């Protein structure tokens, strides 16, 4: 496996819940860079070297995801909830001496990003999350269309083991399908080819595949009740986060994204690129400029 | 290997325009036909249709697709498997015996089949039993989390192929008996007998069977829908008399009551609860025929 981050560091940040893996490059503060599914850190490898010119990038592959430790689940999937998840990120953070950081999140990484911002936001300096609503938007935004258009959220949270029973027969063809199907493009041509192995691989490990489900299930449970919490009781995000979304991705397809986070954040900017789900693959000089803007503000 | 489960059915192979419908057919009496539904085959109704057949010249019939029917070539639209296609098709089987006025009960995707056929074409029912749903567009109407949870496969079987059926090939075997189990009152495979479980597990063996089940739910979330749809906006009830059988632990039940959304759609409906999962005939066979009975003598 290629390593796309010439000249990073690598750290294996070690936590109560697991190590954390991460490639650590630049210099000045601290910014912390989360993938999600089905990827890993690598990729924000067209931006991060971008970003590493003015910040210190930490580019760590989630709890259960890439390289990093799979803390055991239960019956709540209570480790791979964003709020467990963003606890250990704070952890692995705070063995790096950054108790007050920049974050970025993409996908399930954006999930655990504003869910650490509602928890934990005196640990945020800036705060942006890459083609997402909050969890529990999708889940009320749940109609016919959007059943269809993101029907892996029902799916892979079905119960242990139908999901994973059936990624085993061809754990390749649905990464490469779920990769594929949100590109802009409908197919693998915005991915370095070498980016891709390391997702497939990812996706090759029967256990990477059950922590991705336990992912979808917490975000279909407790994923779902936290931020039902916050949605009904007002909590805000109160650090400044810029939302960025792809015009052909996943966020626009139920809702006009701004609208939607100026609910949840106080101080919420957003820009749309032109662009599927995977902005920092598929866009990532209009997606490096628009981060660096916004963490040197 | 597969075990005959309806003894003194004979079986028939009724032509239509889209291929053959495979039927057990029993009794003597008006015509009724019964129609399964997903992932099952007409066995499905192997414990209720002999209780049926002692008042009612019974047909069980693989829809369209499924079993041992043929399967129609599908489309761009999925069209042979939409269920005003499958209503078409089985009016046409049905014409090949003489019955061009039935009784029609079906359960699941059958279930569908029989209410699209009851709206397109009421005067060839005389009466029409559904067991254990709602409306294809009720369903796609309550989409919600908790729904969209419960009937998970609504979507994931209606995504573009070859995606369910390259997931569905992952494991098929277990698949069909946690579909069957899942939506059980007990939850595991204890409701029914082992010998239509290796009917449902050898035709869902089958990849091209697989296909079509999948056509079937692509069909149920696109053309099924928009016919739905139609009927909701021009007012048209059906007006065969109708009953609306559900499981209490099945998927039509929710918090509203089934009976009351089958109210928006039929003039004339009785409906009851019965104590079961999804698989009323299977798992409550004896309260599901005089149920059935009951209704189909009025
Ligand atoms: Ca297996």
């Amino acid at each position: 496996l290629a390593d796309l981050f010439p000249g990073f560091g690598s750290e294996w940040i070690n936590t109560s819940s697991g190590r954390i893996f991460a490639r650590v490059g630049g210099d000045g503060p601290p910014l912390l860079l989360l993938h999600g599914f089905p990827q890993t850190h690598v990729m924000w490898h067209r931006v991060a070297p971008k970003l590493a010119e003015r910040f210190k990038v930490i580019v760590a592959d989630l709890p259960g995801y890439g390289w990093s430790d799979m803390p055991e689940s239960d019956e709540q999937h209570t480790p791979y909830t964003k709020r467990a998840m963003a606890k250990q990120l704070i952890e692995a953070m705070e063995q790096l001496g950054h108790v007050h950081f920049a974050l970025a999140g993409h996908d399930r990484g954006a999930r655990v990003s504003y869910r650490l911002a509602l928890d934990s936001p005196g640990r945020l300096s800036k705060l942006a999350v890459l083609d997402i609503l909050p969890t529990y938007e999708y889940w009320q935004r749940m109609n016919r269309a959007y059943a269809l258009k993101i029907y892996h959220w029902s799916f892979l949270a079905q119960p242990a083991p139908l999901p994973e029973n059936l990624l085993g027969g061809d754990p390749d063809f649905y990464v490469k399908a779920k990769l594929a199907s949100w590109t802009r493009a409908g197919d693998l041509s915005a991915f370095d080819p070498r980016a891709v192995e390391h997702y497939r691989i990812a996706f090759a490990d029967p256990m990477r595949r059950h922590v991705m489900c336990e992912d979808y299930r917490a975000g279909a449970y407790a994923d779902f009740e936290h931020d039902k919490i916050d949605v009904e009781a007002g909590n805000k995000i109160p650090v400044p986060m810029l939302a960025l979304w792809g015009a052909s991705g996943i966020a626009q397809s139920a809702a006009t994204p701004l609208d939607v986070w100026r609910k949840w954040a106080s101080d919420v900017q957003g820009a749309p690129i032109e662009s599927g789900h995977f902005l920092p693959e598929e866009a990532p000089d209009q997606t490096a400029e628009a981060l660096v803007r916004f963490f040197s503000a």
